[PDB]
């Protein structure tokens, strides 16, 4: 066991890439309190990568790190967890919990995995490894703290985060962290849908969504949050469906890493796209009635039901509604309402749903829709008239 | 003469094609005041088009109005000139003219044309001509009302709008109400940068731009407003920024005739490019700078000018320059900071001004850039990623 690293055995971790929340420790070390930075950034620190948070902890109470910050600008309360303002960055300066408020150690242990519960101390250059940590992190090890079997129940989504980590770094999860998943799985339906969906987001719509989700796939943590679309899956392996999933993911992926923004309601209109078109043959030869007015069926339910686990927000589910409509509008050739159309705030989103249902299905009448389109929105106005 | 036109002879102008505002003639006409239509409706009305405004007017005291009306939802301000508002329809209310006011007689004298002073009382089905009006407007005619000499003087902007009624509707401009105007044109430099700013945008932007251009060229009102440009015209007719200022008009009118939004900024940068491009090579070897540096001097130079004829609002201009910038950046054969680009708010309006410049100069080079950035703008993450 090895409790305290010294800066020279600790890969260099050097003080100057830590940003400036330093200033935010300084003023607690200067007060005669403990200023140490744990978690993700003093993980990444470590491995060598660049930091994209940087909270910080101390057995300050919170309401003795209100005096020392009342001069500065305090960004809303939480129990505990303190807001410091910079702009473009927030320092967040929680105290060590144990009754309530107790020791680093203390503290360590009710930190989820390993790596994650790394504590880093401008005043002394040493980083305190109350866990297995510093060994996880070299040998590439997603482990958990207490007993997983407890913990998941405690907070099931404990387990949707194990696979989060797996993904995002290298590394593999611990056999005894691993094998509680597959069965305690359903646990996640206890799950507030609304909590859920932040989560579903911090998986996919977070740049490793692919890596995210083979590892969702192997642990039965998939079906709980999509039943809607578990329930499509097939034997052979690819479906279309079973492309398009991994290809908006892979995809997203790609704009996350080249910077460029993303939208949600994408995602998600791109999933279930297949399920709604599958809903809408029922609808359809079922219950027989115009396709058009079924289709429209098929939303509600396909929405409901999916809504039912993640709690998608009204405001996407509004534009999801949109990119799917967008997609019978523009089957049909015609002209003068292609203005219209090209105008649609959610056009963009639409055209690469397309673009997709054309890759995956290969059907050439498709990509077909694909090039007119492709041409119509970079042609300029005068050709624009004669493509009608 | 002949002053009162019944509704058989006259195009049946047919109430049933008044937007109920006649909601509001009612409550005047109950209320023992009497209200008429004015121009802009009234004329599309008699030529058959949907009008785009009713404008009611009173012989009630603005004061007799504020009261008669409390219950409503009366937006608020101006000398006479009363407004009520219901969904997208707003219905203007004002007083006739003449101590100030009176006779509706005295009122029809007040305004600029003919046609734009036919007045219609829904009461009674008749038309009141107190002007050449119906004859005008039967025979395509725009005619100032007293004396043109004294009117232009007393506002010079009676000018363009003459110039635009001209090309906007299908008619030629009376002899008499044309001679003062080649003549008085520069009157107009006396004018509120501001009121020309409004009044430059009704000419171009309203989507009869390109007529509206072709008259404001044929009567030297176009030199008043945009010095700038003036001064590049060749003989020739065919230099490259005057194929240029045809195009993107005649693409701008196109766009308002299918109801797709239009951009100012981009309007101006497209025609100022050229002068843009011009006084940039001027400050690069007159004074030995980078061309990147004398490009950015240049913007400010035609700006400082132009602004100093049109009111072109801060917001404006800034968008421009970017729209410019831009074209600088789409140029160098850009690796993967082409993805910060894609992004830009402006990049639509920069690639349409791409667009522009590779027609109009009839170049290849600038052809090719088009080509490459509509592939690379509506491809996949995928495809984009090898592009790049
Ligand atoms: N419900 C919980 N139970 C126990 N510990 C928790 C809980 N929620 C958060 N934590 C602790 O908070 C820390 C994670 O902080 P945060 O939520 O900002 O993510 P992170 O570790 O920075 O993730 P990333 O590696 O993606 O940056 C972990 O060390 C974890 O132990
Ligand atoms: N400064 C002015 N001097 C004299 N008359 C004016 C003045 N400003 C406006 N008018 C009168 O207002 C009427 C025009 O109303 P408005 O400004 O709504 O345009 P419009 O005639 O409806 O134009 P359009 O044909 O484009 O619809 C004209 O009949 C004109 O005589
Ligand atoms: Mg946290
Ligand atoms: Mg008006």
């Amino acid at each position: 066991q090895v409790t305290v690293i010294p800066r020279e055995q600790h890969a260099i971790s050097r003080k100057d890439i830590s940003e400036n929340a330093l200033k935010v420790m300084y003023r607690l070390n200067k007060a005669g309190y403990e200023a140490w930075l744990v978690g993700g950034g003093v993980r990444d620190l470590l491995l060598g990568k660049k930091p994209k948070d940087f909270d910080v902890t101390t057995n300050a109470t919170p309401e003795q790190v209100r005096k020392l910050f009342r001069n500065c600008r305090l960004v809303g309360r939480r129990f505990r967890l303190a807001h410091v303002m910079f702009g473009p960055e927030i320092i967040e300066v929680a105290t060590f919990r144990g009754n309530i408020f107790g020791s680093i150690e203390e503290d360590a242990q009710r930190r989820d995995f390993t790596i994650n519960s790394l504590y880093y101390s401008v005043a002394d250059f040493t980083v305190r490894d109350y866990v297995g940590g510093m060994k996880d992190l070299k040998d590439g090890v997603i482990r958990l703290i207490g007993n997983p079997e407890t913990r998941y129940r405690e907070d099931p989504v404990r387990m949707l985060r194990a696979v989060r980590f797996a993904a995002k770094l290298g590394m593999r999860i611990s056999p005894e962290t691993a094998e509680p998943i597959p069965r305690l799985a359903t646990l996640l339906n206890d799950i507030p849908p609304a909590h859920l969906f932040e989560e579903s987001l911090k998986l996919l719509q977070a740049g490793y969504g692919y890596e995210t989700y083979k590892l969702l796939c192997e642990y039965h943590l998939f079906q709980p949050l999509f039943p809607t679309i578990t329930r499509y899956f097939t034997e052979n392996g690819d479906s279309p469906m079973e492309r398009i999933i991994e290809q908006v993911l892979k995809n997203t992926d790609t704009r996350i890493h080249n910077d460029m923004r993303v939208n949600p309601a994408f995602l998600f209109a791109a999933m279930f796209w297949y399920p709604l078109l599958e809903t809408a043959q029922k609808i359809a030869q079922e219950s027989g009635l115009t396709y058009h007015d079924a289709f429209a069926l098929a939303m509600n339910d396909v929405l409901d039901e999916a809504c039912r686990s993640l709690a998608i927000p009204k405001r996407l589910t509004t534009l999801t509604r949109d990119i799917w409509q967008l997609q019978l509008r523009m089957s049909r050739r015609q002209g003068k309402r292609a203005w219209k159309l090209l105008e649609h705030p959610k056009f963009r989103a639409a055209y690469d749903l397309l673009a997709l249902r054309a890759e995956v299905e290969r059907n050439a009448e498709l990509q077909r829709l694909v090039k007119w389109w492709g041409e119509f929105q970079v042609s300029a106005p005068p050709d624009q008239k004669g493509m009608l």
